[PDB]
RNA sequence: AAAAAAAA
């Protein structure tokens, strides 16, 4: 129903020192009138809007404003630093007409917000935060080109992206709390936007047929879906009717020739008769714009494409990797643009502000943070050899597994041409597997039982069924695939959904082209996908809340992208049954799309503590949540569903049955960024931080419980701190505690030797809905649930690692 | 789809 509130501050590691991208902001304490103005009609833009109130301000000055400059968020609200005398009343004043209204509702104050944030007692009021956050964006808003939060300037583009598509850069403005004054958090952003140039050649660019004189055929018939499925939704700026701007979103296209286009005499007939122009490419196709019965076209030749528009739709992979390439930058860089973009911007000349009475600095803002030490691994064996993290990695050379589990029968299956695998890049695949496993684990034994061609995306199915009903005792089947066939998700089903058999993928590549570390990441997969353990934590250094029996969970929601068919959105849990966390379970169900919320948390979790019960002889007394993915502004309402929900399935099971509840939400999209303040203690070519350095004061919430937290060592570009907040605690843990638990969770992952960004339970969770994913890809309520259960043989493993 | 990080 509420928060807690901090116990107390960490002292625990070895002091850093750092510098944070925030700016200070001071307030006059005085108290600004708050009004409400509303336009019909409701479908005009926020550019218009401003414009039309700037008029107005300018032009209708003595009836109204008397030596005052207001400021507007653009929909609906403005402010004035004094009374407005019209009264109290609602008074309405007066294409190239419009008409406004005016109102007096919640006047506001800032004595009261000052108060707050200078004593950590009273929540902060969200309409003083909103007041000021408005009118500290009046002139960026009105000067630049606002896309969302961004402010991109309008000059400097560059970088092509490929087919139809650019990169913009920016920054990002907010104003977000703090403790005993208010912060500015400023970032550099770059977003993609569509090129404006003439459609021929957009067309010829996205299809890569610029030499398309040699084949002059109306239409290619094969890649016009896609064709289509690009245009549409796109606004033209065709100019040929004087400035017309027949902004008319492309719902449909036809795909007949000028020359067949009849409609009540052709586009070039009409033309002619209309003009006396003529058509260079009438073998084009046309664009169809407007209803049916106004049967408004567009000729391919005389349009263009309107410039300042987002791109929703999906990417590829090429341009995905150049985007990453022109976009990564480093450390330094990022630090020393922003500072020049914050001494450039020059806040104190401003009208506005000046006559507000706001005052901003100029540094960045310092903080003291402190690096937590790292924990040690177990192995097995005929040594221990226990392993230590450096610099948050570690490597295997040398040990043995804590469970080998031995291979005596198993099976392979090629697909792809006999040109590049035939016979002799198989032996030396086979060869090395088997010489690796046996150093290290699971010593796979004796000959391959199977070893056959079987190319063909339907021939998975009987091939399949054959091997289970001939060879008994099978145990593990390895599959080669050539490229981005459809015969992965083919496989994944039939052995998920369907039989309940292991099956193992790799490319082709990596086949021909033999490695240790390739092989070992390998091993390091199978040895869990058949039930055995890599390694566990040292039961020694650990926290003290695993004295008593301890469960841990994940819950993660995917959304559908963009805005095509409803496709239902996938929700998933996952949680422990050893003692020793390393075993997982799932239990992905589907739900109504477009929903924050899992409705059927109750079952889930009722499910999983049976499954634990039964596994462990024991009841849970403690209960971990780690919930990710929740949107900022909706955490109120989610924590009461699921609280309640949680305490519902714990009551169903067994009466007089309450353990305690913990509830922790992370979040890894946002824009804070900590930079290392001396030069002798950059880690690594990219200079950022190093690996477990938390932050907890001068940029955090007043009054409430939360920290960061950077666990892994940046590689590219620079880092990104993750953020933690707990909303519900029963079990009235510590802040170095819950933090050391934190880093610890995060060694845990099993498909590398690396420490990572996320504890294992949001991989797992996120995981197990990417392959949910994939199962429901087949080429109705009812049939969703049966496509997404899973087969009872494989119910019990970690199918999805 | 050997694996992690980096941009939306």
């Amino acid at each position: 129903f509420q928060a807690p509130r901090r116990p107390g501050i960490g002292t625990v590691g070895k002091p850093i020192k750092l510098l944070a991208n925030y700016f200070e902001v001071d307030i006059p304490k005085i108290d600004v009138y708050h009004y409400e103005v509303d336009i019909k009609p409701d479908k005009c833009p926020r550019r218009v809007n401003r414009e039309v109130v700037e008029y107005m301000v300018q032009h209708f000055k003595p009836q109204i404003f008397g030596d005052r400059k207001p400021v507007y968020d653009g929909k609906k609200n403005i402010y004035t630093v004094t009374a407005l005398p019209i009264g109290n009343e609602r008074v309405d004043f007066e294409d190239r007409i419009f008409k406004v209204s005016i109102k007096w509702l919640a006047i506001v104050s800032w004595r009261m917000l000052h108060e707050a944030l200078v004593s950590g007692q009273i929540p902060v009021p969200l309409e003083s935060v909103q007041a000021l956050d408005v009118a500290m964006r009046h002139l960026a808003s009105m000067r630049y080109t606002p896309v969302g939060r961004s402010f991109s300037p309008p000059e400097g583009y560059y970088h092509p992206l490929g087919g139809g598509r650019e990169v913009w850069f920016g920054f990002h403005q907010s104003v977000r709390p703090a403790m005993w004054k208010m912060m500015l958090n400023i970032d550099v952003s770059a977003t993609a936007f569509y090129k404006a140039q003439p459609v021929i050649e957009f067309m010829c660019e996205v299809l890569d047929i610029r030499n398309i004189d040699e084949q002059p055929k109306p239409l290619t018939d094969s890649q016009r879906v896609r064709f289509t499925k690009e245009i549409k939704g796109l606004k033209v700026e065709v100019t040929h009717c004087g400035q017309m701007k027949r902004k008319y979103r492309v719902c449909n296209v036809t795909r007949r020739p000028a020359s067949h286009q009849t409609f009540p005499c052709t586009v070039a007939q009409y033309f002619k008769q209309k003009y006396n122009l003529q058509l260079k490419y009438p073998h084009l196709p046309c664009l169809q714009v407007g209803q049916e019965q106004k049967h408004t076209y567009l000729p391919l030749e005389v349009c263009n494409i309107v410039a300042g528009q987002r791109c929703i739709k999906k990417l590829t992979d090429n341009q995905t990797s150049t985007m990453i390439k022109a976009t990564a930058r480093s450390a330094p860089d990022r630090q020393e643009e922003i500072s020049r973009l914050m001494k450039n911007a020059s806040y104190n000349l401003d009208p506005y502000i000046q006559e507000f009475g706001i005052k901003v600095k100029d540094d960045m803002t310092e903080v003291t943070g402190r690096v937590l030490p790292a924990p040690i691994l177990q192995y097995g064996g005929r040594n221990r050899a226990i392993a230590t993290p450096n610099q948050g990695v570690w490597d295997m050379r040398g040990k043995q597994f804590y469970n080998g589990i031995e291979i005596k029968v198993w099976a392979i299956a090629c697909f792809a041409p006999q040109k590049q695998c035939r016979e002799e890049v198989l032996k030396n695949f086979t060869d090395q597997l088997r010489k690796i496993s046996k150093d290290a684990g699971m010593p796979i034994q004796g000959q391959p039982c199977f070893c056959k061609y079987a190319q063909g995306a339907d021939s998975v199915e009987p091939m399949f069924r054959h091997l289970k009903n001939t060879y008994s005792g099978l145990q593990l089947i390895i599959v080669i695939l050539p490229g981005k066939t459809p015969v992965y998700a083919e496989v994944k089903r039939v052995g998920d959904t369907l039989l309940g058999m292991a099956t193992q993928c790799v490319q082709v590549k990596n086949v021909v082209k033999t490695s240790p570390q390739t092989l070992s990441n390998l091993c390091l997969k199978i040895n869990v996908k058949l039930g055995g353990i890599n390694n566990i934590l040292v039961p020694h250094q650990r926290s003290a809340v695993f004295q008593q029996p301890v469960i841990f969970l994940g819950a993660d929601v995917t959304h559908p992208p963009a805005g095509d068919g409803k496709k239902p959105s996938i929700t998933a849990v996952v949680g422990s049954m050893d003692a020793h966390p390393s075993r997982y379970c799932a239990t992905v169900r589907v739900q109504r799309p477009r929903q924050e919320i899992i409705e059927d948390l109750s079952y889930m979790v009722r499910e999983l503590l049976i499954q634990f019960y039964k596994s462990t002889r024991f009841k849970p007394t403690r209960i971990i949540f780690y919930r990710d993915g929740v949107p900022e502004g909706q955490l109120p309402q989610i924590l009461h569903y699921e609280l309640l929900a949680i305490r519902d399935a714990c009551i169903k099971l067994e009466k007089d049955y309450q353990p305690g509840i913990t509830y922790i939400v992370v979040q890894k999209r946002h824009h804070t960024r900590l930079f290392c303040a001396d030069k002798n203690e950059r880690i690594g070519k990219s200079g950022n931080i190093p690996a477990g350095t938390t932050v907890d004061t001068n940029i955090t919430h007043p009054f409430e419980f939360d920290f960061y937290l950077c666990s892994h060592a940046g590689i590219q570009g620079t880092s990104r701190p993750s953020h933690y907040y707990v909303l519900w605690d029963d079990n009235r843990f510590t802040a170095d505690e819950l933090q050391i638990l934190t880093y610890q969770l995060c060694h845990t992952y099993v498909r590398c030797t690396r420490s990572v960004s996320i504890p294992a339970p949001a991989y797992y969770a996120r995981l197990v809905a990417f392959r949910a994913r994939y199962h429901l890809v087949d080429k109705d309520p009812q049939a969703l649930a049966k496509a997404v259960q899973v087969h009872q043989d494989t119910l019990r493993t970690m199918y999805f690692a």
